[PDB]
């Protein structure tokens, strides 16, 4: 396939001169399938991301890790049970209600800028329930936190009451133990990536929560609609800092 | 001489005897992957020997393949050389240098104390690029046979990048990244199998393989020989690092803590 061609042309030719050793701290991105470990800088990271988008495009099979570090966009990994092997709904209304009690927990974290910022979530979805199985990752790739912070985040977010209601009502059976406590220090897959033993999460739908220091009762929701139009593997990336939809929102380490 | 039909045959009898173990959830490893249809396979090792014969024949039909091969948590070892030459020198690599090559790389498996007890011959295959990519010469140690634990791999790799003698031998051969030409990843990279390469680049060649002798009970004699009949066996089979199944090289078990080191490959 060419774009797979072009994408191991970039990764052997050129990109072969950022390997990292084994253990390396400014590793920022891992090859799974060819066991390789890169510090790539945002010019050659963007570049990457053209070559996997153009992948993911095409359903390549791909196997790309980005490493969180000590300060990057947020990932939330819910492993659910379920009552049945049925997909649930997950309509817009219980993601949007998601996204306000995740924020909730960002805001009573302190860590927030003053002023007007556009954040974004993505949820991305197994794309079907194994053994009553099933997962989604929030990623919120823009708020780029402490990964102290993020842990705390996550601690809190395991006990919220409308979460586990929420989680509930959709067939959720183990809606207090679902959110991978680790979620802020794993490795976490490139949009298109999967581990060789499953399929891909599908991007099902994005919101635009914009926050006001000034306002801060008004925390408008809405749904992201051109999503199509932007590179995924980049606007999703936590690491990345020059995407066009996600902007960064530096948080106070 | 273009076998069109005969490849086209042992790719259809490969996809359909190979769909049985595509990789689900709770399933095995991944150990086998096709790069060209994307498609990942857990084999047992009863099976991997059949999937190597379709490759031997696909290879001496011509057939540009693209299998790896996945190292694991236990399995045979692998070095991977980027060598820097000076502009486009081809090394001679002759049976001497190889042959100490292969002595310095047992000290430091027989100084992880892994081997098992008794007599056992350990087969060494040096393979080679026939292309400079960008001034850099690949070339391939395979110990197929000698089944190391991840983190017993890491260490042997770590001991060899600071091997004075492999430094010297490598320098002799005009290697001029002798510090910086050995993989620190060569535990836990794809293994291409025999014939198979990247889409447009060739595939790596066997230019000589070696039997060493080890026993436990004499420890001290390191009994080394060029095979010589390398062309009378099955070589995807005989080199690949996860067969147990092999005609000319017999699995040699060293000791590894499976759980273990699944944990460790995070």
């Amino acid at each position: 396939l060419a774009e797979v061609q072009a994408l191991e042309t970039l990764l052997t030719r050129e990109l072969s001169v950022f390997l990292t050793e084994p253990g390396s701290k400014k590793t920022n991105i891992i090859n799974r399938i060819t066991g390789k470990t890169y510090a790539l800088p945002s010019t050659e990271l963007l570049r990457l991301y053209e070559h996997l988008e153009q992948c993911r495009k095409q359903g390549a099979l791909m196997y790309f890790l980005e490493r969180q570090g000590t300060y990057s966009g947020l990932m939330l990994d819910y492993d659910l049970k379920l009552n049945t092997n049925a997909v649930p709904p997950l309509e817009p209304p219980a993601l949007s209600r998601l996204c306000h009690r995740i924020f909730v927990h960002i805001k009573n974290s302190s860590v927030l800028p003053e002023g007007s910022h556009k954040i974004h979530f993505f949820f991305t979805l197994k794309p079907e329930v194994v053994q009553g199985k099933y997962g989604f990752h929030v990623l919120i790739p823009g708020l780029k936190l402490a990964a102290s912070t993020k842990k705390s985040i996550i601690g809190s977010l395991q006990h919220d009451a409308t979460v586990q209601k929420i989680l509930h009502e959709q067939g959720v059976t183990n809606p207090e133990s679902c959110l991978d406590p680790h979620s802020a220090s794993v490795p976490s897959l490139l949009y298109g990536s999967s581990k060789l033993n499953h399929k891909p999460y599908q991007l099902k739908t994005g919101f635009e929560l914009v926050f006001d220091s000034s306002d801060p009762d008004y925390i408008p929701i809405h749904q992201i609609k051109n999503l199509e139009s932007y590179n995924l593997v980049s606007e999703l990336s936590l690491t990345n800092e020059q995407g066009s939809l996600v902007r960064p929102v530096y948080c106070a380490a």
